[PDB]
């Protein structure tokens, strides 16, 4: 129950955010925690973006957050979504974080300018001096057009004792590659875990350690053997794991998440369908594709 508590391995869950009339819905939420717990999912990443952080204030993060702790009591590490614009802004929030109890924050790279490679080690830097807590970093190019080269990721490694790994959502195989070879050779066990669900088979291959998930939040079974098949050398029935789930896999972003995914864990009965604009809920297209999506899944 901490230090190397951050250090999970398997799936850590990006989770949603469940909303009723405006309001959290910390009721639904808690049958969600439960559904991930009792599945053998190994972290959650609480609001990130799959949780609509950007609509969600102060004092509903806070509720949140501590609800996430009661229902987890250490049995698996929280990690808070915490990165913005501003090393202003972001501290603060990973103070809030600290105070509250979490194990570690999700820190997404500055994106004003044009961020050079000095400019990101020195803002996990100022971070890093400032917490206790387990510092992930988020490169997602694909949403930022800002990418942590893996080298820049090893210098991170080798330098802040504090950052534990990095959700690496850089799909690039020639980034993957490389982001796991050099982050662990400047530092034992430093983690990588894959920022995309369907990287997942690919990243664990390339010698990572597991991923943080979209996907797990509505099929946290199949997403958690997958890794557990794959650490237990059985890579036939781990890929056999993720080609199953490439059509769910596709089906969670045919529009942009959260909004697919509230769709099917509604249509699975944990939450209601809601999200606060400009998200809106999933089309009936959207709707129609996850229930035959999850039928075959034997989801639903």
């Amino acid at each position: 129950g901490i230090d190397p508590f951050t250090m999970f391995r398997g799936v850590g869950t990006a989770i949603v955010t469940p909303f009723k009339n405006g309001e959290l819905d910390l009721e639904s939420y808690e049958r969600l925690v439960r559904y991930q717990l009792e599945n053998g999912v190994n972290a959650l990443i609480v609001l990130g973006t799959t949780g609509e952080s950007p609509t969600v204030n102060e004092d509903e993060r806070e509720k949140l957050v501590s609800r996430t702790l009661e229902i987890v009591d250490g049995k698996i590490p929280v990690i808070v979504g915490a990165g913005t614009n501003s090393t202003e802004k972001t501290l603060k929030l990973v103070k809030q974080a600290e105070k509250l109890g979490a194990n570690g924050v999700l820190v997404v790279t500055p994106y004003y300018n044009k961020p050079t490679q000095e400019g990101l080690y020195q803002h996990y830097k100022y971070i890093s001096e400032r917490t206790d807590l387990g510092i992930v970093v988020y490169n997602v190019p694909g949403r930022t057009g800002v990418n942590v080269l893996p080298e820049t990721a090893a210098r991170i490694a080798a330098d802040l004792k504090n950052v534990v790994g990095i959700k690496e959502a850089n799909p690039a195989a020639a980034q993957i590659d490389r982001t796991v070879s050099l982050t662990k050779q400047a530092r034992s066990d430093f983690m990588v875990w894959s920022g995309n669900d369907d990287r997942t088979f690919y990243l664990l291959c390339a010698g990572g350690d597991g991923v943080i998930s979209v996907v797990s939040n509505v099929a946290p079974k199949q997403m958690v053997e997958l890794c557990a098949e794959y650490f237990s050398g059985n890579l036939e029935k781990s890929r056999e794991v993720h080609r199953k789930l490439r059509p769910l896999m596709k089906a969670l972003f045919v529009e942009t998440n959260p909004i697919p995914v509230k769709a099917a864990l509604n249509l699975m009965g944990f939450i209601e369908n809601e999200l606060r604009l400009p998200l809106v809920p999933a089309s009936e297209k959207t709707v129609e594709l996850l229930r035959n999506v999850l039928k075959e899944s034997g989801l639903l």
